[PDB]
DNA sequence: GCAAATTAATGATTTATTCAAG
DNA sequence: CTTGAATAAATCATTAATTTGC
């Protein structure tokens, strides 16, 4: 019987899937009321607060950009090696 | 019995693994051809085998080791 | 011991995404 | 808004491990 305290919010798999689908529908920089409403809904899956949503979308946008940039340095790896 | 799908020779396997440990995870076309060149000393292999091996390895290590 | 049966691994294909040309 | 570039996720398919009954 015991406690564990978190230093960083982590999305539950359900909160994560919800945020990823908000992203697939085109959400990129939620407004303040958007942040609050999203938060109010995702709190049903578990712990989450407004700044967590705010950061999640910033970090996800940046990481997608960086990911997609580093997919470009590969320079058509799949076609040049697998199809021809 | 003859082969329909490639399978790494036990040495190509250790070399592909070493490359993954030292940071090669999403190799480029060029590098892929470089790697394929080297690994054929140890037997049959083509660029498609190398490209898929890194894709599948990376995906399934994510499955095993990533926490969510 | 040995293969047929069944299960686990993994190679190869397909599908759904992403950013950002145009 | 559309779509080119290029996956990585999900899935399909075949091989290797292994289990099983003899």
């Amino acid at each position: 019987a015991a406690v564990v305290v978190s230093s960083r919010w982590n999305p539950t798999p359900e909160q994560l899937r919800a945020l990823e689908e908000l992203y697939r529908r085109g959400t990129r920089t939620p407004s303040a009321e958007q942040i609050q409403q999203i938060t109010a809904q995702l709190r049903k899956f578990g712990k989450i607060e407004g700044k967590n949503v705010f950061y999640w979308f910033q970090n996800h946008k940046a990481r997608e950009r960086q990911k997609r940039r580093r997919q470009m340095e590969s320079a058509a790896a799949e076609f040049d090696s697998a199809i021809e």
